[PDB]
């Protein structure tokens, strides 16, 4: 159907902004402190401790899949990677810190998305 094709319009449009949106956040990471999956070989007791991993490599796979059906799904990703960051790692560290950073720094290009997506729908 023509509906169909329409809502494959609007799902592309969206993960076009998102791509933007992503790339947006992965450049308050310049360290590259969250690009990847964190090591289950160098941290073997991560998932004793975080239940739902997150990194942006695996926020891209999905992205580029369209596997973000709005913006609440992908925010949702977004925060895994940094509370996932703030309980694994002490206050006291570069990647606590590091994630506090990404958070704030993201809460702006995320506060300017929502009015994006709400806007243009
Ligand atoms: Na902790």
């Amino acid at each position: 159907s023509m509906e169909q094709v329409a809502m494959e319009l609007r799902l592309t449009e969206l993960t076009r902004l998102l791509r933007s949106v992503l790339d947006q956040l992965q450049d308050k990471d310049p360290a590259r402190i969250f690009a990847q999956p964190v090591s289950l070989k160098e941290v073997p007791d991560y998932l004793d401790h975080i239940k739902h991993p997150m990194d942006f490599a695996t926020m891209r796979k999905r992205l580029e899949a369209q596997g973000y059906k709005n913006l609440h799904e992908f925010e949702e990703d977004f925060d895994l990677i940094i509370d996932n960051c703030m309980k694994y790692n002490a206050r006291d560290t570069v990647f606590y810190r590091a994630a506090v950073r990404l958070r704030d720094q993201g809460g702006v290009v995320l506060r300017q998305a929502r009015r994006e997506v709400d806007s243009i729908g």
